[PDB]
């Protein structure tokens, strides 16, 4: 292992809109930052596309601590929500096709390797890494296509 500090996070302007989103990957010594930008996308998958690459970007196996500020993935994680997209082949219970199923599934490819405690801290209340972050989803989202 090695604990490595997945912050996230993942702004939009629109609904749909052009965002960005940003991965910072803070090592023993040394920060990696990934940042990436849609088009017309949302939020939800901004913040999503964001937990995921800083995964994807990890060919070892380590403990991960992961960080972020979604109103979303907190949700989807923590009441009884994504076991159960899971389980039925990515369905609501009403019987339709999860939305977003394209990076629900992603995203659990990419913690498979590695051990990832979630940390749900309510955007800020979290290390000045949030700073960086935040700051390169934001300017990601504001250099795209306003189409």
């Amino acid at each position: 292992r090695k604990r490595v500090a997945l912050f996230t996070d993942g702004a939009c302007l629109g609904n749909p809109g052009p965002g960005g989103w940003a991965a910072l990957l803070r090592f023993h010594a040394h920060e990696k930052l990934l940042s990436g930008g849609e088009a017309c996308t949302t939020n939800n998958r901004m913040e999503l596309k964001a937990a995921i690459e800083g995964l994807k970007a990890l060919k070892e196996p380590c403990e991960v601590d992961l960080y972020t500020d979604s109103h979303y993935l907190k949700k989807a994680f923590t009441e009884g929500w994504l076991e159960g997209w899971r389980k039925r082949g990515w369905r609501t219970a009403e019987g339709k096709p999860v939305k977003n199923r394209d990076l629900w599934e992603a995203l659990l490819l990419a913690m498979a390797p590695h051990r990832v405690r979630f940390h749900f801290v309510k955007g800020h209340t979290g290390h000045p890494e949030n700073e960086r972050v935040d700051r390169e989803a934001r300017r990601q989202a504001q250099s795209q296509a306003k189409t």
